[PDB]
């Protein structure tokens, strides 16, 4: 019902029970204190319009699903479609001041190697760990949820720019229908939406933007959570395997505050970039069919030659980050 919060718990790994297992990393601050995992979403006159950027560093998603400061996204994937290396890199490349990881129902080898990963991060003074290993309870797989996004609205009322990371909503889903059997004008399943209504930009505070994960099958809930959220990023798994890295499928990707958060040259060349990787799905189409022959459509021509430098600025190995500058400087090279 409360649960400490503040900046004492930066480096450190949080279980369902509120207190600290372990650390990736140690932090000079010692402030502990203590709120209600269970607060009330903030009034619609609180809000603030989503207006400023959250850049990735990721070249895809910071030319053509933009994201914003205060926007709750979706990361739908499935098996091996690299979700973890993604939230990785979004952790790595982006610029928020805090980092909050939700590991819900997780193994505990995922929960090590999210530890592992953190000890040799450049965020690793930043980040704060809430964990449910799938051993915990339904009560403390929510719990852990609760806990994760009390933090981080802690850190955005002291004017932080914040990134909560929930993985995932699909076993969170699974523990809240568990915890609905075990009570058989509340509602257990009402816990989900008022989760994630609890993301965004405060007047008086920082902001918190949000990236949960949901699991898709080799989906009802995946479809509502679509409808909540403001934007889903898919994963493909056909991409994944034809090493496609990043796998994500920037035609069945969308940011809905996109609009609002770029300019009009970047509205300008984002059109024309995906504009051309819609004709060079088509191409592969065509070239699956065999009716593609060197010589005969010019246009087929340009666009074949076109698939090289797409695909490489599609491609990005999760070590590097790139500027937004750079972002815009090399799809204005691809589009040309």
């Amino acid at each position: 019902l409360h649960t400490q919060v503040g900046r004492g718990l930066l480096g450190a790994v949080v279980n369902p029970l509120g207190e600290v297992t372990d650390k990736f990393a140690v932090t000079d601050n010692s402030e502990i204190l203590y709120r209600p995992v269970d607060n009330a979403p903030p009034l619609y006159s609180e809000r603030a319009a989503i207006e400023k950027p959250f850049l990735t560093g990721i070249k895809v998603i910071d030319s053509l699903l933009t994201c914003g400061e205060g926007q709750r996204m979706g990361i739908f994937a499935s098996a091996g479609c690299g979700k973890t290396f993604l939230m990785n890199m979004l952790i790595e490349h982006s610029g928020a001041d805090i980092y909050v990881i939700g590991l819900i129902g997780a193994r505990g080898r995922e929960v090590t190697e999210t530890v592992d990963y953190l000890k040799n991060s450049e965020k690793k003074s930043r980040c704060v760990l809430v964990y449910a290993t799938s051993d915990y309870s339904s009560v403390d797989r929510c719990n852990a949820a609760y806990i994760a996004t009390a933090i981080a609205e802690f850190f955005r009322t002291e004017g932080h720019k914040v990134a909560l990371f929930i993985d995932s909503l699909t076993r969170y889903a699974r523990a809240l229908r568990d915890v609905a059997l075990a009570a058989g004008p509340v509602s257990v399943f009402d816990s989900l939406p008022r989760l994630l209504e609890r993301p965004g930009k405060l007047k008086a505070g920082g902001s918190i933007t949000a990236f949960y994960t949901v699991l898709l099958e080799d989906d009802p809930l995946a479809e509502e959570v679509r409808s909540i959220l403001d934007g889903h990023i898919y994963l493909s798994r056909n991409l994944a395997q034809k090493g496609q890295f990043p796998a994500i499928d920037s035609l069945k990707s969308i940011s809905r505050v996109f609009t609002q958060v770029v300019d009009e040259k970047h509205r300008i060349m984002a059109a024309a970039f995906r504009e051309l990787l819609s004709e060079i799905e088509e191409l592969r189409t065509i070239i699956d069919f065999g009716e593609y022959k060197p010589g005969e459509n010019a246009s087929q021509d340009k666009i074949y030659n076109k698939i090289s430098v797409v695909e490489s600025f599609l491609k990005q190995d999760y070590r590097l980050g790139f500027t937004y500058e750079q972002t815009m400087e090399l799809i204005g090279e691809t589009i040309r």
